[PDB]
């Protein structure tokens, strides 16, 4: 992998573990959480390379996320290649931009602006790009590539990266996950 970035975004909600050189990390929220947690593992500088991992990935019960999770400097913007997920599906409540077929199923592509939020700048206005797998699994590769080159034909960056992980996330309910990336 080359692991250099740790991602903990309140990961105190929950018990989080990892292991950079391994690269592996678990994190369980067994009891609940009600704010959001963002953790996992990655680089401080995205690219377009493939990811490959494995998870066990259980919030069924949960708004929750294992996705790819990244930012772009400029236009600032924060993004996810949903790969399974809880309760909670981004893309039914925001701008839908189609749809794009990667690494053995279809995913729902989708926007939404978000105002004054945190950010990789403290607090400010940026957009989300969201592409969700139809056929979730917690297991194989994302060619992210298809998916920035989707994203960028509608306004995405697609350079000036920055952090870029393979992520959990929980806003609510409980759950739990393991997860590595090879």
């Amino acid at each position: 992998a080359g692991i250099n970035y740790v991602q903990n975004y309140n990961g105190n909600l929950g018990d989080f573990t990892y292991d950079e050189s391994a690269g592996t990390f678990s994190m369980y929220w067994e009891d609940g959480v009600s704010s959001n947690f963002v953790v996992g593992l990655g680089w401080t500088t995205g690219s377009s390379n493939a990811i490959t991992y494995s998870a066990e990935y259980s919030a069924s019960g949960s708004s929750s996320y294992l996705a790819v999770y990244g930012w772009v400097n400029y236009p600032q913007a924060e993004y996810y290649i949903v790969e399974d997920y809880g309760d909670y599906n981004p893309c039914s409540s925001a701008t839908s931009l189609g749809t794009v077929y990667s690494d053995g199923s279809t995913y729902q592509v989708c926007t939404d602006t978000r105002t004054n939020e945190p950010s990789i700048t403290g607090t400010s206005t940026f957009t989300q790009y969201f592409s969700v797998r139809e056929s979730t699994r917690t297991s194989g590769t994302v060619t992210v590539a298809n998916h920035f080159n989707f994203w960028a034909q509608h306004g995405f960056g697609n350079s000036d990266f920055n952090y870029q992980v393979m992520a959990v996330e929980a806003w609510s309910g409980a759950g739990s996950a393991s997860v590595t990336i090879s």
